[PDB]
Protein backbone atom coordinates (compact mmCIF):
# COMPACT_ATOMS: atom_id res chain seq x y z
CA UNK A 1 0.00 0.00 0.00
CA UNK A 2 0.92 3.64 -0.75
CA UNK A 3 1.34 5.88 2.86
CA UNK A 4 1.83 9.49 3.04
CA UNK A 5 3.66 11.71 5.39
CA UNK A 6 2.37 15.50 5.52
CA UNK A 7 5.62 17.75 7.41
CA UNK A 8 3.55 20.90 9.27
CA UNK A 9 7.53 21.52 10.16
CA UNK A 10 8.74 25.48 11.28
CA UNK A 11 10.73 26.19 8.62
CA UNK A 12 9.66 23.26 6.11
CA UNK A 13 6.90 22.31 5.11
CA UNK A 14 5.69 19.38 2.62
CA UNK A 15 4.10 16.28 1.30
CA UNK A 16 6.26 12.78 0.31
CA UNK A 17 5.09 9.33 -0.04
CA UNK A 18 6.41 5.56 0.45
CA UNK A 19 5.24 2.20 -0.67
CA UNK A 20 4.93 -0.59 2.09
CA UNK A 21 3.32 -3.61 3.32
CA UNK A 22 1.86 -2.59 6.81
CA UNK A 23 1.82 0.85 8.92
CA UNK A 24 4.52 0.57 11.11
CA UNK A 25 7.13 -0.04 8.54
CA UNK A 26 6.12 3.02 7.09
CA UNK A 27 6.76 4.54 9.99
CA UNK A 28 10.53 3.26 10.52
CA UNK A 29 11.20 4.91 7.42
CA UNK A 30 9.31 7.74 7.61
CA UNK A 31 11.20 8.42 11.09
CA UNK A 32 15.03 8.29 9.58
CA UNK A 33 13.71 10.86 6.77
CA UNK A 34 12.54 13.27 9.58
CA UNK A 35 16.02 12.26 11.49
CA UNK A 36 18.04 12.99 8.11
CA UNK A 37 16.52 16.57 7.02
CA UNK A 38 15.96 17.86 10.94
CA UNK A 39 12.35 17.55 11.96
CA UNK A 40 11.23 16.40 15.24
CA UNK A 41 8.03 16.27 16.98
CA UNK A 42 4.87 14.73 17.86
CA UNK A 43 3.64 11.58 15.18
CA UNK A 44 -0.42 10.80 14.77
CA UNK A 45 -1.70 8.15 12.32
CA UNK A 46 -5.27 8.09 10.95
CA UNK A 47 -6.09 4.57 9.54
CA UNK A 48 -8.55 5.91 7.01
CA UNK A 49 -6.32 8.07 4.54
CA UNK A 50 -3.21 6.05 5.68
CA UNK A 51 -1.27 9.14 6.49
CA UNK A 52 1.08 9.99 8.82
CA UNK A 53 1.24 13.80 10.34
CA UNK A 54 4.24 14.72 11.97
CA UNK A 55 3.63 18.95 13.90
CA UNK A 56 6.66 20.46 14.80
Amino acid sequence: MQYKLVINGKTLKGETTTKAVDAETAEKAFKQYANDNGVDGVWTYDDATKTFTVTE
